[PDB]
């Protein structure tokens, strides 16, 4: 079951999402979605998708059900069995992903930031906390 964090007032530049958890020892993939609503099929402003099986971290958007052009971070700074800390930071020009102690990727806004209303974490992941600062 996905972890669904409603944010009815939305997010703004300076919003920090702090995600702490652990990658299960048998994990293949997990994701963090910033979605525009609570309904099924809602558009995704950001889809942040570590893929342990294919050694990549995919970034994308989704509109009217269709995935956009994939972007990728460098390598895969996640390991089966190991804890992680991810920051997703909103700015006027996009999202910054931070993993561990380092800036990881910058994802330029594709959808208006003001549309985001929900953070969804799904897939093969153990979540300890998802915090909005």
């Amino acid at each position: 079951v996905p972890h669904k964090s409603s944010l009815p007032e939305g997010i703004r530049p300076g919003t920090v999402l702090r995600i702490r958890g652990l990658v299960p020892p048998n994990a293949s993939r997990f994701h963090v979605n910033l979605l525009c609503g609570e309904e099924q099929g809602s558009d995704a402003a950001l889809h942040f998708n570590p893929r342990l099986d294919t050694s990549e971290v995919v970034f994308n958007s989704k509109e009217q059900g269709s995935w956009g052009r994939e972007e990728r971070g460098p390598g895969v700074p996640f390991q089966r069995g190991q804890p992680f800390e991810v920051l997703i930071i909103a700015s006027d020009d996009g999202f910054k992903a931070v993993v561990g102690d380092a800036q990881y990727h910058h994802f330029r806004h594709r959808l208006p930031l003001a549309r985001v209303r929900l953070v969804e974490v799904g897939g093969d992941v153990q979540l300890d906390s998802v915090r909005i600062f």
